[PDB]
Order: structure tokens, then sequence, then C-alpha cells
């Protein structure tokens, strides 16, 4: 049972999107009232002036995405639930009307998958909400509810929105909103798998897993995984798990996580001493203490050399989150911490994630609504060409894509390493130091040299014999470069 | 715009179900989780051995059904909603897992028409429940909730389960657990009219309307009854109004109501003293006090001089209902009254209805789980074949269906009249005393002499010259009789 991870994931470039603050459409929609008089729709002022994003939208600037070159979409959760809250899932069989329902998200999907673009969808198994049809029941009928053991019910009476008493039942971070399910319960091992099931029929491209290391019902990822991929061979399965996933990637679980444990790093060295520190984050990724050339080689060789290698091709690498603060603001505004982390992002294996709106520099708060980007122009073209350019290159030289990793030099704050498939090689060079850097390497291990900046306008490009290959580079503060040929 | 009504409805027999406990299916059913492993069953308790019953049952028993020769079967309602709570209705767009759902309840339909008996359901549109997704919203956003204004929201905060609080809403008769909607608000109109249309779409025969005088927002039946017949210009709608309904009965609106106008007086008199006067039932209708013939005869023609004529025709005559109790049980355990009763109703003008469970005698108490019947034989051949008997005679002779209705003889205890539709005359006669009764009644108004007793077993069928006709009648005690040809 060789280990075996979708092929297309390992050549994808995703694209986070949240969808309710991303965009809305332009011609009148029909938003909830589907059947409704055009004539009264002056008098329905929710639907007639409805303000956050919907499906609509998304499917509409498909032309931008395909133009960054992303060829795969993720979401938030975005089944029915309440305003702004879409992780207290109220029923997982219905796409939220305000973002268009099934009825919208079926065209997003048809129109996605025309232009070859691949669509996750962000599922969360471990709690629903107080409206959750069976939890209702519960509430609805205490004691004598035909699904009390269907959650962690503790004690009674249970007080679900009251606050000053008790609710004897678990909830999510001991929050009352989130009623936690009762995962060991063969029964509700089933309502899920027919949900993820569903979806999958219904013809979406994989499933992120909303932290799903809560769920420790021993059997039931790799149930997931079976059932899944019965259903659709190359769906992908991400877990959002920050931190050592070995325990689910074995194999027989996800295809992969989300490797925050690549952001972290990449950041405490990309960024260093600007890392803002309070937009941590400082439960999801430890883009901090300040990482030198040497640590970072360290700890990045560390990260892959940690799950087996079919594994890492279907890593979901990114550098924020909707969990996170966007990229342009944790650097405190430093662009060229921007420039070097998608560089290193964009040229690591595994697959590359972008959060809507840092590919335009975007800023992004912590908490709250401190957010916003319907993401205007109103960008940092700058930014956003290194973002368009970086990606067709990672789509340009399959290297970059599935080549090995090889560490050449790691000194002071200068970082070289080589991407390598077949004959192709690349070598990529960070200089996250304020000076001009230098560094003359020993790189016996190529068998080519590359010699052409395919990015990054470097100097020292100066190589010499071919007995025993000696290279000598030089780029500006603050840079990075990418050589092939 | 002369006024019309479901011509089907004129000659069909009803039958009133709950099907929660009507009938539970055989062959194994996977009642909820639809694609679970036959072998992880055992594992599955709830849906292992779910008890009360599902739409899998009256389906499987539509032979039992249509051998009674009714022809139409109307529910409570049945979509998804908390255990023993199907009137606090959680979405609208789900028949209820319980019962079977959209899957289970799509067969019987079918199943129904292709034996050519329509199904009708129970629509509550005036209030919904706690889980109902919009109030939902609004218990999970308070003010900020983009609905608030789609219920009557009295202040804040509510306490939707407390108690020993207010909630600042409207519920239902005071009931913090029947959130009532705001009719007024055209958007509320809109989602509504919706749930009728796609039902009627869906492929049902028409709606009953659960207390459809609650909601008083002017135009709003009159749209209700636009926008079902344009789907099904067939569809029947009734609401249950018990007291004059006259405001809805104009043309434009229901194309009739639940006759309880009828059920009161013929009970009162079918009955008298009889009546349990616990089981009353004395919300819903005024089966007291006894009437005499007489007083029964200025009842009744104040009933059917008070509607349309077109609107008499498919008004749904009833004696029992899921608001009140058992026929059986109301008399006192009195057979007399049982068959006296049908004989009324089974003869009277409009779409006759009966109780599951009264074809067989079971009882009925008014509340609570004193009921129940799957109605096991267990039965009361006696007033069963009373139920079928007149129940062929009905659809064997059309005046009993859209004759017309003239008291002949009205006096103490014996009361007679004729039903005549074309040449074709019936004479219908109760004898509601104790002994043996005699009339003379001077039918001058007939054409015609019927004289061959189609059911009753009745004496004195003595007529005479032709000039003018003169008839002596002499009945049992407690006693009926249909007389022919």
């Amino acid at each position: 049972m060789q280990i075996q991870t979708p092929d297309w994931v390992k050549h994808a470039v995703f694209y986070q999107i949240f969808p309710d603050r991303f965009a809305r459409s332009k011609q009148p929609r029909k938003r909830l009232l589907q059947e409704a008089r055009w004539e009264d729709w002056d008098s329905m002022p929710t639907l007639q002036g409805y303000k956050g994003g919907d499906l609509w939208g998304i499917m509409e600037d498909l032309d931008y995405i395909q133009n960054l070159g992303i060829n795969a979409i993720y979401f938030t959760p975005i089944f029915q639930s309440a305003s702004n809250h879409r992780y207290h899932t109220h029923d997982y069989y219905q796409v939220d009307p305000m973002l268009g329902g099934n009825e919208a998200f079926k065209e997003l999907l048809d129109a996605a998958h025309q232009r070859n673009i691949k669509v996750v969808l962000d599922g969360v198994f471990n709690h629903s909400s107080r409206g959750f049809f069976f939890f209702h029941d519960v509430l609805e009928n205490g004691p004598h509810s035909p699904w009390v053991n269907w959650f962690k019910i503790e004690g009674w009476p249970l007080s679900p929105y009251n606050g000053e008493f008790p609710a004897n039942y678990v909830g999510w971070a001991g929050n009352r909103a989130l009623p936690e399910f009762n995962h060991d319960n063969p029964e509700v091992r089933e309502y899920i798998m027919e949900i993820a099931e569903y979806w999958l029929k219904f013809g979406i491209d994989g499933w992120r897993l909303d932290v799903p290391f809560e769920i420790k019902t021993p059997g039931f990822w790799q149930e997931f995984r079976d059932r899944t991929k019965a259903i659709n061979p190359e769906a992908y399965i991400v877990g959002e798990v920050w931190g050592d996933s070995r325990q689910w990637l074995d194999g027989t679980q996800f295809d992969g996580v989300m490797n925050y444990l690549f952001a972290g790093p990449t950041i405490a060295f990309a960024a260093g001493d600007r890392v803002v520190l309070e937009q941590v984050q400082s439960r999801d990724y430890q883009p901090y203490p300040p990482l030198f050339a040497a640590e970072y080689a360290t700890k990045i060789q560390e990260v892959l050399q940690l799950y087996p290698w079919e594994i890492q091709l279907t890593q979901l690498n990114l550098l924020a989150s909707h969990d996170t603060a966007r990229l342009m603001t944790i650097a405190g505004g430093d662009i060229a911490s921007v420039e070097l982390s998608t560089l290193l992002l964009l040229t690591f294996p595994g697959a590359p994630s972008i959060y809507y709106g840092d590919e335009v520099g975007l800023p992004g708060g912590i908490d709250p609504d401190s957010r916003r980007g319907f993401p205007e122009a109103n960008w940092n073209q700058e930014i956003f060409n290194t973002h368009r350019q970086l990606i067709t290159i990672r789509q340009t030289y399959p290297a970059l894509r599935t080549g090995d990793y090889q560490v050449l030099y790691a000194q002071g704050q200068l970082y070289l390493f080589a991407r390598t498939l077949g004959t192709e090689e690349l070598i990529i060079a960070i200089n996250a130091g304020t000076s001009s850097a230098t560094a003359n390497v020993d790189v016996a291990s190529l068998h080519t040299q590359p010699n052409k900046l395919l990015y990054g306008t470097a100097e020292a490009e100066w190589n010499g014999e071919e007995g025993t290959q000696q290279l000598s580079l030089t780029l500006p503060a603050r840079s990075g470069c990418i050589l092939g040929t």
C-alpha cells in the first residue's frame, strides 16, 4: 500500500478566499427570495441592498484569479450559519443563502472547472452551532431527546444562551456556541462521512479540515480518507494542523496539512526583527525569534525530513491565513520581507498558498474587523508583479514544484539552496541582511551551472572549472534571485 | 370572476393521518444515515430500533386506506422539527428525517398518485421554532442580526429557553417556542409564498392552513391563492378555522375550511347528553348542549346558508381532528352516536373527513398520550363496516356529494332531509331518540319516491297518492337510514 497523494495538488497554486468579504456581484441578484417580483424588490431592503461578498462575485472575478496564475481556490466555511459566524454550522447540506446558496455555488464550481481550477471547501466537523437541528432537538427536548448521546452533555438543565448559568454540555474551547459532537458515537461518524461524500459527489475537489486534531476517535480520519477517496481518488484532504502533523501523515489519513511549520521560520528569517509581534498569531505559528541563515536552514531541513516525501509534495505551504494577520501587515509594512517570503514560499516543495489580498499588499489585522479587503486598486503593483512573476516561474520550471531541496550556503544572513529535478537544477538565494552580501559556495552537488537570472537581479555570478565547480554569489541587501539554464 | 373550487375535492373522501403514530414500515429502513453499512447498523441504536411512524408505513398500508374508500389523505405537519413538536417547524424545505425525509415522502406521493389518491400537507406559517434558521440568526446575533425585523421582537435581551426572564419577542399564544413571524414584512410574505410553491411543484395536491386567522396582513391569503393556483389550478386550499369563516370564503382566498361548525351541532344532536364533556374540545367546537331535531335543523340550515355554494361543496367536513378527542371516545363509548354522526357526515354537502382510527372505533383522549393507535385488529368490525358501507354509497350516489340539502321533518328527536341532484333524490332520516319513532311527512318537494333501503333498515316506508305525495316513516331507536330508487 505505497503512499499516494493527488498529483494535481503537486503542481497547483492555491488561493485562500474569504467569500463573505472577497467580492459581491454586479447585476441584480435574487439573493434569498429567488422567486421574487423585481417590482417588490425595493420592498425587500435586506436583499435589495445586501453588502458582503457572495459566490457570484468570486465567479465573476475568475478572470483576475486565473490571471494571477492560481489554479485552485479554497475557502473558509460557506455552509449555512448565522451571519459572521461561518464556523457555527447550522446546516451542512446548504451553502449559506447570503452567499448565494447551492444554486450560486453550483455556478461557481462549473465556472471554475471549465477554466480548469479546483475548489476545496472547509469542513468543520468537531462542532456545530446551537441551531444545528439535532442539537436543537436536544435543546427542545432536554433529557427526553433522541440524540442527547450525540453530543457531550454534562448534566441538566442547559443554558445555551444565558451565561450566568452552566450549560451542562461541552463547547469547543469552553464556548456554548460551538456544541461539540460525540465523535466516538458511530452514528455521528456516519452522518459526518455522508456530508463529506455528499459534497464530493456534488463535484468539489477536496476537503480542508478545521481543527482535525480535536477529533480523536480512533479510526476516524482513516475512514474519512477511504470514504472520500472512494468517491474521488483525486480528492485533496488537508488538515489545518499547526505543528507536528506526523500523527495524521502516515499516508492513511490526510494528504497533508497547512504547513505553519514552514510559515513561522520563513518569517522569522525573512522578516526577522521586523515582525510586528502584535499580529502574531501566537497560537498558530512561531514567526519569532528572528533566525539567521544557518538557523533557518537547520529548521527548514527539520521540517523537510519530517513527513514522507509524497506527502511533502502535497503539503499546503502558506504565510498567512484567515486565522492570522496578513503578510504585508505582519511585516510592519516592509516590502522586502514580503518579497523574500513569497520567494521562499513559491520555491518550496509542496503546494503554495496565497491569502487573498497578499498578492496586492492589502493589510490585515489579527482581530477584529481591522480586516477588510474586497481585494480596488488599491493594490501594490510592485508586490503584485512579484507574485505573478514568481508564479509563472514556478509553473515554468518543474524542479520548483517537485524537485529536491538541498541547502548550499547558509551563513550570516545569506541563504542558498537548490531545487533539482532530473537535469533541471535551479539555485535560489536570499539576502536577509541589510548589507550587500557575497558568498563563495562549493557547488559540487550540481551537475550543471545555473547562470541566468530568471528573477532577482543579483551579481557575482562567477563560476569556474568543471572538475570541481566553485561559485561566488553577490546579492544586494534584502534581495533574492533565481538562477537557471 | 365567478367563484371556482377544485372539482375533485367535491367528490373526495378525506382521511386525516398523524404520520408519527400511524404506521412504521417493515423491511429495514436506512432512516437517517441513508448511506450506512448494514454491518454497522447494530452499532446505531436510534436508527436500528426506531419506534414511531414514518411515511414508509403509510405508503405500505395504502391498500387498507384505499379499501376503506378514501381517495385523499392529509396529515399534520411533517417538515423538519424536533421530536413530538411537529408544529415547531425547523426547516420547511425538508420532510423530517425520522419520517423518512423528502426521499420517503417522494415515494409515498408517487405511490398514492398511481392509485389516484391525493395528498395535502399542513402548512404552519404563522410561526416556526427557535431552530428555524433566521430566528437562530437573530438569537445568535441579537440586535446586530439582519432579520430582527422578520419577527415580533419586543426588546433585548431575549431569553428563548430560560423562562424566569422575559423573552422580548412575541410567541404564539405567549409561548417562547413558537416565534411568530412578521407577516406584514413583505420579505416574509415572499419566503412563505415560495414554500407553498415549492411543495406544489414537488407535486403535492394542496395545502391545509394551520391557524390561518392569526395572519392578518391584508392581501396575504389572496396572494397565497394566486401564487398557489398559478402552479396548480386544481390545488386545494383549506384553512383550519373553527367558527364563522366568511372572512376567508369570498372566493378569493381559501377553497373552504375544516367545518367545525358542522361538527359541533352534529354531535350535539347525534350524541346529545352522551357527550363526555371532558374531551371537549371547547376551544375547537361546541358539541353541546344537546340539540333536538328542530334545533339541529335550524343550526344546520344556518351553516349551509353561510358560504357561497361552490365553497360549500369544497368544505372539509369532520367530526374529529388531531386537536380533538376521537369520536368513539367523545361519545362515552356509545356506538349509536358514532354510527349516526358518521351517517350525517357522509351525507352532508362538502368533502367528508375521517380521522384515522375512527373507522375502527379506536379511542382518543384529548391530551396527552392518552392517544395512541397505529390504527391491530384491534378494531370495531361493526363501526368499520358502517364506515366502508356509507363511503361506497356516497361514491355510488352523486346527490350525496353535490346534491342540494332540504329538511323535510324535524320534530322531537327525528330528523329527515333530502339530497337531490337532477332526478336523483335520496331521503336520510335520523332517530336520535331512545324510542322507536315514526313521522308522517308531506314530501311534496320531491318528484320521485325513495322506497328502497340503501342502508339503515327502517320501517314505515308507506307512501301513497301522486297528486300530492305523503310519507310515513318509522325508525328504530337510535338509528338512521338512506332511502333511494
